[PDB]
């Protein structure tokens, strides 16, 4: 039952996440992606209504990665965290898997 994260895509640009979250239908559909823009880090693009909201992963001295103030060993916990507390400061935006082709 072991499977791959069905949101992990790799370095594609900021401009390509927009374009695939904005056909999904449901807030909080996202994807983690390498960013272009600061090679080595990571981003996290997340539907909402009509926009694609786009967070920085941070990282602490250590390599822990977070978004506000939680911190995980890793980016799967910092996205299952975000399951089920809010990504977002403005809007209660819960990370749900996207719909797959
Ligand atoms: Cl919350
Ligand atoms: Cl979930």
């Amino acid at each position: 039952e072991m499977k791959p994260h069905p949101w992990f895509f790799g370095k594609i640009p900021r401009a390509k996440a927009e374009e695939m979250l904005s056909k999904q239908r449901h807030d909080g559909a996202f994807l983690i992606r390498e960013s272009e823009s600061a090679p080595g880090d990571f981003s996290l693009s997340v539907k909402f209504g009509n926009d694609v909201q786009h967070f920085k992963v941070l990282r602490d001295g250590a390599g822990k990665y977070f978004l506000w103030v939680v911190k995980f060993n890793s980016l799967n916990e910092l996205v299952d965290y975000h399951r089920s507390t809010s990504v977002s400061r403005n809007q209660q935006i819960f990370l749900r898997d996207i719909e797959q082709v």
